């Protein structure tokens, strides 16, 4: 007896909404990083670390959290993901002062820990609550909810918080309003999670989950899985190319305010819409990419073409910022964003196919961990280059690294799909 419960829409909607808030909080500081420079009396390096602890905290905590999710259940991970997101947001609301940067540093640390319990959920929620035909779209919706958070995170903070650096009292009110609004939304979603997020439906929704429910997962071993994934060389190369592709997206998103503001002074609002275009277009590309793979070509050919086009994406983007035309940044940012974050569906689906005899829990974790490691290195490197030799030097650094990504992608041997 397998049936679909109406609660699955509520569970999916609740998770997508508090995934939006957590992803909103990752980029809310970086998009107005020039505002927080004068508010805290703090250099750009610390403000970049606000968006980078989202990546630093993910690397060590991903696998113990996956162990917690695979052993305790969906509800505890959901409660911890929303609970720490709500707790991290509430700490920030008390950090709106000129001498309390560590308080907002501590608050962002909790949100980064919350992301560990959020990013691994979308694949599990669809496979537990949704029937066989709707697993793919339910999984896609949850990830798009996280990407939609970045889109809102790019657009709203510039609107909510103007520069107003010559009036600190008025500046403090706007920052507190954004923090108060973020915590209030996160608190409501945590309350809903504690109420509506059931552990599992009354009956399994799919035939595969009914069979899988009878098998205890205590026989799994994470040490064997990670060690076995580095033995085969095709996956190691893909772990690097995906990290470069996704890490470049994190580096650009974190430093988008710095590159835009030096050429266009006072256009921090427009930098938000460029960030929105850079990721909304990727959402369109991600949807189109999913319908693209099983319609014309194979995984290897498609992932090389997108990577080649993604490299061309910033080559035009690198050499169009200096043109001093704001319209050109919108189009080039969208074209670059159509392929930068349109590759993540390609990265995940390519890896899971070439890793059949190994569980997708670790392969997905390693790919995300690879993105965090490269995102930290790129932001640290591009941040110094931009702050010293101009944004063109910083962007060329990313262009060089995708050239390595194209070469490494071409060396992968695969024929699946």
């Amino acid at each position: 007896l397998t049936a679909l419960s109406p609660r699955r829409f509520v569970v999916l909607l609740i998770f997508s909404l508090y995934s939006l808030v957590n992803a909103f909080q990752w980029i809310q500081y970086s998009i107005i990083s020039n505002v927080f420079e004068g508010f805290y009396g703090v250099t750009l390096l610390h403000i970049d670390w606000l968006s980078m602890v989202y990546m630093l905290a993910y690397v060590p905590l991903i696998f113990p959290a996956t162990w917690l999710l695979d052993t305790r259940g969906l509800r505890l991970t959901a409660l911890l993901g929303s609970g720490l997101n709500c707790l991290g947001a509430w700490i920030k609301c008390g950090s709106v002062q000129q001498h309390l940067f560590w308080v907002t540093m501590l608050g962002q640390c909790l949100c980064s820990v919350a992301q560990v319990f959020i990013l691994g959920l979308p694949s599990r929620i669809a496979s537990v609550w949704f029937g066989p035909k709707e697993v793919s779209t339910a999984c896609a919706t949850a990830v798009l909810g996280n990407q939609l958070g970045t889109a809102v995170g790019f657009l709203l903070p510039p609107v909510l918080v103007p520069n107003t650096q010559n009036d600190t009292n008025l500046l403090a009110c706007n920052i507190s309003t954004m923090f108060y609004g973020t915590s209030a939304v996160a608190t409501l979603l945590f309350i809903l999670t504690a109420i509506a997020f059931k552990e599992k439906p009354r009956y399994p929704p799919s035939q595969a989950q009914a069979a899988l429910q009878d098998s205890p997962p205590e026989e799994y071993s994470y040490k064997k899985s990670i060690r076995n994934l580095f033995k085969n060389i095709p996956f190691v190369l893909l772990l690097i190319t995906y990290g470069i592709m996704t890490g470049a997206f994190y580096s650009v998103s974190t430093l988008l305010n710095q590159m835009i503001l030096t050429y266009y002074e006072g256009e921090e609002v427009n930098a938000g819409r460029i960030g929105l275009t850079l990721v909304v277009a990727g959402m369109v590309g991600s949807i189109l990419c999913g319908l693209w793979l099983d319609y014309t070509k194979t995984y290897k050919q498609t992932t090389l073409i997108v990577y080649i086009l993604s490299f061309i994406g910033m080559v035009i983007f690198t050499f169009t910022l200096d043109l001093r035309y704001i319209i050109i940044v919108f189009v080039t940012g969208g074209v670059l964003g159509f392929f930068m974050t349109g590759y993540l569906p390609l990265g995940f689906e390519f890896a899971v196919e070439i890793t059949y005899p190994e569980s997708e829990g670790t392969s997905s974790g390693l790919l995300n961990a690879s993105a965090q490691i490269f995102g930290i290195l790129f932001t640290l490197a591009q941040g110094k280059l931009t702050s010293d030799y101009g944004p063109k030097a910083g962007n060329i650094f990313l262009c060089v690294w995708m050239f390595i990504g194209i070469i490494l992608t071409a060396l992968i041997k695969s024929d699946l799909r």
